[PDB]
């Protein structure tokens, strides 16, 4: 059912803490999932949540600025940090399971300015060599245009207040959080939609 | 209130052909961009349209793969084209001009699957040493999901048939007739939008 709705793409949401804006050279630190489903009332809303944080890889670059952005402290013995490739497993198993059992043939990124997270999970994907990738190489859902069409606004913490939904600052820029809020406003987009009857045609 | 609209955006569809899927290394072909208006009563429409053929920087990577699919004679001297400089700086003086002209802050990039003619937008940018680039630097309206949530297609061509527009295979690859249809399919995804209730909020 997911999976009429969007030509057989299944939505996952996703969000990732970084040690800067560069994909390919700097660290990957934290990443969140939470795949989807459709109810039989035909309504979205989040199905699975999984969370891992990341170490950086070998030879990454950590920009402090970015550090001093998201609080993470890559040096904290007890985070409990996997490699980018144990993260990426683990998330691909969950996704794959959730594709086949709904009928779709794909999964596709959902993300708030969704070229950043995609470029980091891909360059993440390629350090670790990994040859099963459910996401799709190139196509996302940016929920800050979503948002840009369904409210006017771009910006998560401002479409998320302009969407109803409660969002609180403090627990903003953590990647579970992140994630939970982008997925509930993702499905409210898409609600939305069908409940002023633009779906279905 | 185009630019009450997207908080202070103003959209520019954009779409380019390239020798490749590489932004860094692969040769801009050409370039197109539509600007939009919005009239009195509250509805989107395209407004200016510009073009340019792009001569390959140099050092350009050419793949056959890319001239075989957008039908680019990279060689034919009849094509007229330009330097990226060139095409850019023209194409951002009339976005300037539209920015500062309804009360706008900043341009963003419309265009399906938009994450890839951003990429080579800010790349050609990079590589004349633009310094003024009215574009967003990393936000995109992305046609391809729009359509996912509006018409529950991604593909142009066919979210275009789906959104009840004429669409032409035999004119698509060509960046002028895809950044109509694109341009054309924003706005009617954007009017759809209004006419269901969905805008205004309140
Ligand atoms: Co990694
Ligand atoms: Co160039
Ligand atoms: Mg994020
Ligand atoms: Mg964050
Ligand atoms: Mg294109
Ligand atoms: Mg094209």
């Amino acid at each position: 059912g997911l999976c009429d709705r969007f030509r057989g793409f299944y939505p996952v949401v996703i969000d990732v803490e970084t040690a800067g804006f560069n994909a390919k050279t700097d660290a990957l630190l934290e990443i969140a999932a939470i795949t989807l489903k459709m109810d039989e009332q035909g309504w979205l809303m989040p199905d699975t949540t999984l969370h891992f944080h990341v170490e950086p890889f070998v030879g990454a670059n950590l920009q402090p600025e970015a550090l001093a952005f998201n609080g993470i402290d890559p040096n904290d013995p007890d985070r409990g940090a996997v490699s980018g490739y144990e993260a990426l497993h683990e998330i691909f198993k969950v996704v794959r399971k959730g594709i086949k059992a709904s009928g779709c043939n794909r999964a596709i990124m959902v993300a708030h300015n969704a070229n950043f997270d995609h470029s980091f999970m891909m360059a993440a994907a390629e350090r670790a060599s990994l040859k099963r990738n459910p996401f799709h190489p190139f196509a996302t859902f940016d929920t800050a245009a979503l948002a840009g069409l369904a409210l006017g606004q771009t910006v998560l913490s401002k479409a998320c207040q302009t969407a109803g939904m409660d969002f609180d600052s403090t627990q903003a820029h953590s990647a579970l959080y992140d994630t939970e809020r982008t997925a509930v406003l993702f499905c409210e987009i898409v609600n939305r939609w069908k409940r002023l009857g633009g779906w279905p045609l």
